[PDB]
């Protein structure tokens, strides 16, 4: 906030503000956004094809009958290309400590701190695929099971909320990313009065 340095350090270190920024929360948060939503977008995929995957058995209440197997094929498909998957860092390591610094720091169940190998990274939470193939599970043979309209619906409630899992912590990705940019802005906006005062201040040192 003053340092009596040249005009040259100011406008250095203000340019230098930007590239921060930029990288450590921009680029972080326009990682995890892409990453989860390329995810969740795999997902509405497989419900665009849920909805072919069910018809009537009643006879009728009307009992529904459920492509077990392709739905439990389709969703483990999803979680094994995104098992993986990290959202920060975008292409790095870091250690377990600093990796479970970022996932505490944007909420904690939208992703799990885990180690591949020369660090650790914050990967994609698959809880709500796991849940979801968990309750598929539960519900009987394979590869094609008839659910009176209760135990539908009741599975359904399940199904959907976990959806909303994780289109929940979709949204909140908007939000950590959004964050980094109000911390960003804070920064240049008393940066650039610090450059000033050391120019007003300089130059009263200047003046002296």
């Amino acid at each position: 906030g003053d340092q009596m340095i040249s005009h040259r350090e100011l406008w250095a270190k203000i340019a230098n503000s930007i590239n921060d920024i930029n990288e450590q929360y921009l680029k972080v948060y326009e990682h995890a956004v892409s990453s989860y939503t390329q995810m969740y977008q795999d997902f509405s995929a497989v419900l665009s094809s849920l909805a072919g995957w069910i018809s009537p058995g009643g006879n009728d209440g009307n009992s529904v009958k459920l492509q077990v197997n392709s739905l439990k094929k389709a969703l483990e498909e999803l979680k094994e290309k995104y098992k993986d998957k990290p959202l920060y860092p975008a292409n790095n390591t870091v250690s377990q400590e600093q990796a479970n610094k970022w996932l505490t720091e944007l909420g904690g169940t939208i992703g799990k701190v885990s180690q591949k190998n020369g660090g650790y990274v914050v990967s994609i939470n698959m809880t709500p695929i796991d849940n979801m193939l968990k309750s598929l599970d539960n519900l009987g043979g394979n590869g094609e099971v008839v659910l009176d309209n209760a135990k539908y619906q009741a599975w359904n409630a399940g199904f959907s909320a976990e959806d909303e899992t994780m289109k929940n912590n979709l949204q909140t990705l908007v939000q950590k990313y959004s964050n980094a940019n109000s911390i960003f802005d804070n920064l240049v906006k008393v940066l650039s009065s610090t450059i000033s005062s050391c120019t007003d201040t300089d130059k009263l040192f200047l003046h002296f």
